[PDB]
């Protein structure tokens, strides 16, 4: 036992709200998500009850979010200078462009509801940043990219 994020509220609720699955489910995978400590939507992939698609499209226009072919793009060496993938990894978001002329940033991270990760990615560089939707495969292979010693063991 242990809490959830803000965004783990939120997505809770459009879930209901989207009309995906009853509040009973959503009751019944609140405390499967305090046991893996991942957000909300994480525990709703890996227990194959909605991929992150299902869940991003329905913020995507509730927000106006904007998504990215990010599977399509290859990280800079020039952005990696914002913060590590090993950062990135435990911020479930990955950067891919670095404007310091104007300090600003682009990210893509697996949570949009999740404004606390957002605060932490904005304060920890004192600047503003720019948060876009992708989607597990794409998230896997800048960390594949940027660490294959490890090659992502299963």
């Amino acid at each position: 036992m242990s809490v959830l994020t803000i965004g783990d509220k939120r997505l809770g609720a459009a879930l209901l709200d989207a009309g995906l699955l009853t509040d009973e489910e959503l009751q019944r995978a609140l405390e499967r998500h305090r046991e893996v400590g991942g957000s909300l939507a994480e525990v709703l992939v890996d227990m194959g009850l909605l991929s992150e698609r299902r869940i991003a499209q329905t913020i995507e226009d509730r927000f106006g979010i904007p998504l990215v072919e990010l599977h399509r793009v290859e990280i800079p060496p020039k952005v990696k200078a914002l913060l590590p993938a090993e950062k990135a990894k435990e911020l479930k978001a990955i950067p891919f462009a670095l404007d310091e002329e104007a300090g600003v940033v682009r990210v893509a991270f697996l949570n949009p509801l999740d404004t606390l990760s957002l605060e932490e990615v904005e304060d920890l560089t004192g600047l503003v940043v720019e948060p876009y939707q992708t989607t597990k495969s794409a998230f896997l292979y800048a960390l594949a990219k940027h660490y294959p010693e490890l090659g992502l063991p299963v």
